[PDB]
């Protein structure tokens, strides 16, 4: 693999505002934290502070509506941003560079139209992402041209699915509308994933109580057998609800792991009680079965196939409803939607080019 390859950013927004990229994260061959310029080199963040100090302005003029630009990105994992109109207001903490936590009434971007799409280049290849994990916001595509030439892309969404998320959400009954953040005149910004729901109070912590209580009983009874290799099917781990907790068994009859009920932090997060630092795999595999409402279901976990999830009235309906809209069906609507392969991820080993696309707000 190349220094750099070329990432395309094509203008399709049909926006009249000018956009700003920003190419933010951590240059593979010293470990250190900066952002990139166009021609693909690297410039360190200067030293940050607590409480947390202004980062230059390290923003790139992105396309022009109906044109493309080309940035070189090198071996670097990190962040494309994008936005429209105004730039975006980054800061510098003792230990690198501050995300924006738009969930935060007084974050600095609250207001600001953006977005990003997360991805690593080094030398094993290229891996790029559209997610939806943080927020539902300005659309985008991100794709790779592969090695053999053949191109991968991932992130679209259907004619008239960015307002059909937004609409979908404000008739779900629940705390979910108030996932919106809507302009003064009307015009919605974004919609938070219901974790930053919770924090911000849109959602209860006990939005998924009734569910979960329903689970736990059912493992009391029956076997929750969970396979979370995809590679080694023959690996299992048994759980059972004993005492309140779900405990987990491995082949050799020791107990690996247990879980606490979680609540809806924990499931919508993917953290907390269902934390994933041989607890991750597993974890993991939970999650995503709370977040896709088959843990009742299906008793052994992970799913084969989608056709079972989201069908409980209570579920992730942020997750159903953005999965729903996307063309090819795949998403990053919660941290483990990877789980079955269902996520908007696409990767090669011998790269050469990558391209973001500004979709329509459509
Ligand atoms: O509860 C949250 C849980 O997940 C958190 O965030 C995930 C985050 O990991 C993520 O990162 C993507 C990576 O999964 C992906 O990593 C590639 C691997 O698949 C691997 O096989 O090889 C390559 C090269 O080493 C890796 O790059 O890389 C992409 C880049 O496109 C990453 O974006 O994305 C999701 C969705 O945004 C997050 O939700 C968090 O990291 C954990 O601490 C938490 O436990």
């Amino acid at each position: 693999v190349p220094a750099t390859i070329p990432l395309t950013i094509t203008n399709n927004s049909g926006r009249a505002e000018q956009i700003h990229i920003y190419n933010l994260g951590t240059e593979l061959s010293s470990g250190r934290q900066g952002w990139a310029d166009a021609s693909g080199a690297f410039h360190p963040w200067p030293a940050g502070g607590n409480p947390p100090t202004p980062a230059p302005d390290a923003s790139i003029p992105g396309p022009a509506p109906g044109r493309s630009t080309t940035i070189q990105i090198p071996k670097f994992s990190g962040r494309i941003y994008f936005s429209y109109g105004r730039k975006m207001e980054f800061r510098l903490t003792t230990g690198g560079l501050v995300q924006p936590a738009v969930q935060n009434p007084t974050d600095p971007n609250r207001d600001i139209l953006f977005n990003w799409s997360e991805y690593t280049l080094n030398d094993s290849g290229l891996w790029i992402n559209s997610t939806q994990v943080d927020m539902f916001s300005a659309p985008y595509t991100v794709g790779v041209r592969r090695g053999d030439g053949t191109t991968l892309s991932t992130g679209k969404l259907r004619p008239g699915g960015y307002n059909g998320v937004f609409n979908a959400l404000r008739g779900q009954s629940g705390g979910w509308a108030n996932l919106i953040q809507t302009r003064s005149d009307g015009t919605v910004l974004r919609a938070l994933s219901p974790l930053y729901g919770v924090e911000t109070g849109a959602l209860p912590a006990s939005v998924m109580d009734d569910y979960i209580n329903r689970v736990w009983n059912k493992y009391t009874g029956t076997d929750l057998i969970v396979t979370p290799f995809a590679d080694r099917p023959d690996v299992r781990y048994t759980g059972r609800v004993s005492g309140g907790v779900l405990r987990f068994t491995d082949g050799s009859g020791a107990v690996v792991t247990t879980f606490q009920k979680p609540d809806a932090s924990s499931v919508f997060g993917c953290h907390r009680l269902l934390d994933a630092p041989v607890r991750g795999p597993i974890s993991r595999t939970l999650c995503a079965g709370f977040n896709r409402t088959t843990l009742l279901a299906n008793p052994h976990q992970p799913d084969r196939s989608a056709a079972g999830f989201y069908q409980e009235p209570v579920t992730n309906h942020y997750a159903r409803i953005i999965h729903a809209h996307m063309a090819d069906g795949k998403a990053y609507g919660f941290a483990f939607d990877d789980v079955g392969h269902h996520e908007s991820l696409v990767h090669d080993g011998d790269p050469r080019g990558a391209s973001l696309t500004l979709d329509p707000f459509d």
